[PDB]
């Protein structure tokens, strides 16, 4: 069928390559402008094919969307549209205009973490389970009717990039491209999301992903995967603003008190720097292991390096 590709980032442009793989005619790739250096993996991949590459800035001002940014794309005549990742929210007369709407790739079980940071939120949370949606775009934030879901095991030590890497990019790829085939032969399901288990949360950058230490470790650890690698969980240490990355849980023996100590302002009581990372306690009495540490326009280091 004929199809408009709106998003970005290598999983965009590994469901435009499987589409166009599968036999679909890509109308269109609309995509972000380059930064101002790179220009975007699903751009790159579409110029290779002859496929009209736009770069639009936003689509919506002032409550509204132009007849520039609309017109251009209607154009292409574009039967579905498909979201694989898309940073930011499209106007209804794009989502409504062809003959079988717009899908939506999201990295969560919907109803269950709507945001542009769900992959985040389930680590935060400390969900057993997670996954994603792809759903039907209605004119509501990650809110239209299941096309298709696919669950995985969170497992405890997860970040965002090992979830994303293991499940969340190659099934998400194959559950979009599933949602295509299940739309061409007529079959493709609407189902209205549950009330129940509804959540949506805010965006996470830099600022906001700042570490609260008042919490017990377990909390602090998810705090930290939840937000590793981006945007960085985070805490001031000598006047410098130092990101955390590598959580695990650290439960015996002592443990070990062999670490050099480190002040931490605000954290329950002071760190310890050991051969295996930095050991950080919550206000529980527990404690967790961070393995590396950065400081602004730094390169990665080992939290057992802090102090050489
Ligand atoms: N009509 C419609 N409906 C949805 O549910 C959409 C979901 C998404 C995917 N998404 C899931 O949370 C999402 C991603 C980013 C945004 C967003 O507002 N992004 C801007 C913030 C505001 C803006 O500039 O638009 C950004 O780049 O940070 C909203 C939703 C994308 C487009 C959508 N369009």
């Amino acid at each position: 069928m004929k199809i408009a590709v709106i998003g970005q980032s290598l999983f965009g442009q590994e469901v435009y390559k499987e589409l166009k793989n599968e036999g679909h005619m890509i109308v269109g790739v609309f995509t972000i402008p380059d930064k101002d250096g790179k220009v975007d993996p699903l751009a790159i991949e579409a110029e290779k094919d002859g496929v009209p590459v736009f770069k639009f800035p936003r689509w919506r001002l002032k409550g509204k969307a132009i007849t520039e940014v609309v017109d251009q794309y209607k154009a292409v005549g574009a039967e579905l549209n498909v979201l694989p990742f898309c940073s930011q929210f499209i106007p209804m007369e794009v989502i409504d205009h062809p003959k079988h709407g717009s899908i939506i790739y999201h990295p969560s079980l919907l109803p269950r973490h709507r945001g542009a940071s769900a992959i985040n939120w389930t680590l935060i949370h400390g969900d057993k389970k997670g996954g994603f949606t792809v759903f039907w775009a209605d004119d509501g934030l990650d809110t239209g009717p299941i096309l298709l879901q696919r669950e995985c095991d969170v497992e405890p030590n997860d970040n965002v990039n090992s979830i994303y890497k293991r499940f969340l990019f190659p099934e998400g790829v194959k559950g979009m491209v599933e949602a295509v085939r299940l739309i061409a032969t007529g079959k493709a399901p609407r189902i209205k999301q549950p009330e129940e288990g509804a959540t949506a949360e805010c965006i996470q950058k830099k600022e906001n992903s700042k570490i609260d230490w008042n919490q017990p470790a377990e909390a602090i650890h998810n705090w930290i995967r939840g937000n590793d690698r981006v945007p960085g969980a985070w805490a001031e240490i000598d006047g410098k603003s130092v990101s955390f990355y590598g959580s695990t849980l650290l439960e015996n023996d002592h443990f070990s008190s062999n670490g050099q100590p480190l002040e931490i302002p605000g954290a329950s009581r002071a760190a310890l720097v050991t051969k295996n990372g930095l050991v950080l306690f919550g206000n529980d009495g527990k404690m967790l292991l961070v393995k590396n540490l950065q400081f602004e326009d730094g390169k990665m280091i080992p939290g057992s390096q802090y102090f050489k």
